[PDB]
């Protein structure tokens, strides 16, 4: 028989690791696979789908090779299946041989400041799930129309949201941004975008291709003091490192640029922290404060309040402060870091149950960082069932219709390979009218409708 | 107030964490440390002093070092406290800002075969630990009055525990070997050992100095057939990698002589597992089978039962197939490693302890491969710890006195570092008259009987 391995989630990491074990299976003799993908949604490939932004096309091109990896007839798709309430981890380690979890980071990292859930509030994780239309956060719906909005943070997820808040709308309309952003877009409501980064910018984590597209809003201004950047040298850069180096002289760029009176902005600020959110029932205005960078002799430099104190007028406070891993029932957990305990990719505790992923690495890296996670996981996954054999120890098991059956028994509104790939259709004929690559449906009684047609 | 540290465990990781933190107080304004040292034994050091070979005093002279970081008036040691046993570690993390796990592993891994705890088998773990005056060994007391001695493993282990058995006594008695091993190695008895590997030459997890050490034993044949390295190219080994290509070359060397008659013999065996220790009340001889190197998909090779089997003579049989950790009560485990889980360091769940050394990553590498393991984790200590001060929630705490009178009330037998410094002049001043570096005392009695007097 072949060994019957469970993947839960349908990002980038899963695909990897579907990848992984395929190719041992193609390359080894008497070893073959069986790959069944479990997922919440009904659409595939996590954050490529839901998290990448609109206005990427390209990079999201990376699903051609998961398409590819789901052509196999050894691989399955299962959609609409939530793991943790529809079956449990304990019954999926008795059906297979082994379980990866590949479930990524589902929540958000909070601030922890007073005001921070009042109305017009949100996290990037909330903002840019309802700008991709996951079906989650399709009712986010947050308000557009004020002319200032606020992003807290320093790494790339910030300026997607900065970026997507000030695009010229004409240019949205050519994506598969979700139909209820682009509506919400259209007025061009926000005149400025400001984001607020807690340490300078030799701490941020930005990269520079990512910087450097700012440059191409047609129209807007990016505002930076250049008070923001005096006695950072060459060296100070180049002793952080490459991308440092060269994020220092893009910035450079943009600060010795004079903004225009009437011209939408986007203004970084540093050394700055989010201190409270105010207003009597939504989002009125935030208290800023200024931070010192000081050694905590950890080797990194920390942001220390100084006490200053400003507050600017706000309609909109996106935290983008990182994605956040959440407990899967009957798997262990570490609240602090959002992830699940591993040794070498196998979950603790447990002979055959393995992690990849932002669920196991925390939120951090490009989609290719998921490539040799997953394979080095995979790698430990096939010796552990390798050992199991020599010694005669694997699991006895018509087990893949048994196991499709009882799926559709916990699941009657599953959603098949067959019945993604009608969604698909539909999303991307949808498109085609007004020249975008897919109208996207955007909750999942619309996914159903047209997927359980 | 200083940041009041608990390292558990006295070995390298142990003191190059401690190092690590002195040094950031040393470097940092405003951050100061306070670190106490809690050991199981009277004695300090672990396998500096307990593991490594009594022929490798200047492998040990790393104690050194351990002695400057303890020279320190920041630093305390408490000997023959057992965490688990007199204090627990729930207790010990309130009464200390952060707790570092530096227990090792203090077990063995078994064979997991028919007849494998018959008297005159044992691990290699024991077999040291009794050659080294560890005092939880001291019984072991093997029989080494018979010819031939089998080592099962491929590890540098492996290595030291053949060279034990072979290496003339005038020399061994110009050592700190246990008096007790001197005694029973002094007759000679053992005139062969096999040195037994289940996969091949290529496969090995020995180092090339420690292959080429064996050449110095003289009198000793170190015997392999050349059938063993037939077929394996320069490029076979170049492709695993520039330690495997040296080790190939010493391994041909050996084969290419001759062994003369009468000579105590180092045999090599390869592609050879044990099936079978056999005898009525003690080990008599051993059961051998050979393996052929399947891939099964991994990326590594495996090695296979072929069914061959033979049967060899043999009155002590030393697995030395890995040391494996041991479970601390009120900490997480996992079984299947021998490892406590963590993130960056950090005992999954728990804000504040944290683990380095073999017990985090495993069994495996040198002395200092510790030391950048052990920085890593008091980075994240101090960071976690700096991140608790800037937000004002830092324990409130004459705390070193009441912790250490804690610690005595605990265990009135505790060995602070005076006492010590008395084991180990008493130690030192025994090795003067016969030239050896020291003499240990090797039994706990025996330990306390001069510390505590
Ligand atoms: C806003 C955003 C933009 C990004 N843009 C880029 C970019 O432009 N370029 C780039 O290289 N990288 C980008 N990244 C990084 C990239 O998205 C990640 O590296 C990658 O998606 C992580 O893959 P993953 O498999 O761990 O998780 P995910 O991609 O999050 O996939 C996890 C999957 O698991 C499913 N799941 C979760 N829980 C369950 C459950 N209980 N049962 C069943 N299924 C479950 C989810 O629905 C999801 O489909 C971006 C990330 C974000 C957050
Ligand atoms: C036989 C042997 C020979 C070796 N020879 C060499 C060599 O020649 N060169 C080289 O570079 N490396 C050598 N090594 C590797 C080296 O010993 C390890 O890399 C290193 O010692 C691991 O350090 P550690 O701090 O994790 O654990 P250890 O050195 O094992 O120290 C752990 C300490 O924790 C204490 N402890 C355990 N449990 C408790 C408890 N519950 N409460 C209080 N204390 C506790 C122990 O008593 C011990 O003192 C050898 C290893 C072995 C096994
Ligand atoms: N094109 C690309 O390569 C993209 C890549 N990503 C990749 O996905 C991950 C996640 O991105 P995301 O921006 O969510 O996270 P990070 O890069 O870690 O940045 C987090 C920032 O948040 C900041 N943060 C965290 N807590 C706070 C508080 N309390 N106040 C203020 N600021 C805070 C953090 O600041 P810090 O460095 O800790 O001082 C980062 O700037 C990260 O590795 C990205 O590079 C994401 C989007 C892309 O477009
Ligand atoms: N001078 C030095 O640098 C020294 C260094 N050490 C270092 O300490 C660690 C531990 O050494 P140790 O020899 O205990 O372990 P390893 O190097 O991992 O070798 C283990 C070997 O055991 C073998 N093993 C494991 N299970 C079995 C079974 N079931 N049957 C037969 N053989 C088995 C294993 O074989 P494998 O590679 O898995 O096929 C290794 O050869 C390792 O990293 C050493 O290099 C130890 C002693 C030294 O002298
Ligand atoms: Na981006
Ligand atoms: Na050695």
């Amino acid at each position: 028989r072949p060994y019957y391995i469970a993947i839960v989630g349908s990002g980038p990491s899963a695909f990897f690791a579907a990848a992984s074990l395929l190719k041992a299976a193609d390359t080894t003799e008497d070893l073959d696979m069986a790959v069944d993908m479990l997922e919440m949604l009904p659409t595939p490939w996590g954050l490529v789908r839901s998290g990448v932004a609109p206005d990427q096309p390209k990079i999201k091109s990376i699903s051609k090779q998961f398409e590819k990896t789901a052509e196999d007839p050894r691989f399955r798709f299962f959609g609409n299946v939530v793991v943790g309430e529809h079956v449990q981890p304990g019954e999926l380690s008795e059906r297979y041989d082994a379980v990866i979890y590949a479930v990524g980071a589902q929540s958000d990292r909070m601030l922890n400041i007073p005001g921070e859930d009042l109305p017009g509030s949100i996290a990037a994780v909330d903002f840019v799930g309802w700008y991709n239309a996951h079906p989650h956060f399709e009712q986010v719906s947050p308000d557009l129309s004020g002319a200032r909005a606020v992003v807290i943070g320093n790494g790339n997820v910030a300026l997607d949201v900065a970026r997507i808040l000030l695009t010229d709308p004409d240019v949205l309309a050519r994506t598969d941004i979700a139909d209820h952003a682009l509506e919400s877009l259209r007025p061009r409501g926000i005149q400025e975008v400001v984001i607020v980064g807690r340490r300078g910018p030799l701490q941020a984590a930005f990269t520079t291709l990512e910087l450097r597209e700012l440059a191409d809003l047609d129209g807007v201004d990016v505002v930076i003091d250049p008070a923001e950047l005096d006695g950072i040298t060459d060296e100070d850069a180049a002793a952080v490192g490459k991308v440092c180096k060269q994020n220092i002289k893009v910035l450079r760029g943009y600060a010795d640029r004079e903004p225009r009176p009437g011209h939408r902005r986007m203004v970084f600020r540093f050394l700055t922290s989010p201190i409270e959110i105010k207003g009597k029932r939504k989002v009125e205005r935030i208290v800023l404060g200024r931070n010192e960078l000081v050694s905590d002799g950890s080797g990194r430099v920390a942001a220390k309040d100084t006490g200053e104190r400003e507050e600017l007028p706000a309609q909109l406070v996106v935290r983008s402060v990182g994605y956040r891993g959440v407990p899967t029932p009957g798997l262990p957990f570490d609240d602090q870091s959002g992830t699940i305990p591993n040794v070498g990719g196998r979950i603790n505790g447990s002979p055959n149950e393995y992690v990849v992923g932002w669920i196991k690495r925390g939120p951090t890296g490009v989609i290719g960082t998921n490539k040799k996670d997953a394979q080095d996981t995979v790698d430990t996954l096939i010796k552990n069932l390798g050992n199991a054999k020599e010694g005669a120890e694997c699991k006895s098991f018509d087990h893949a219709d048994q196991v499709a059956d009882w799926l559709a028994a916990r699941q009657p509104k599953l959603v098949t390979s067959a019945h993604w790939q009608v969604i698909d259709a539909f999303e991307r004929a949808a498109g085609e009218p007004h020249g975008r690559p897919r109208v996207k449906l955007a909750s999942l009684a619309e996914l159903l409708r047209i997927g359980l047609g």
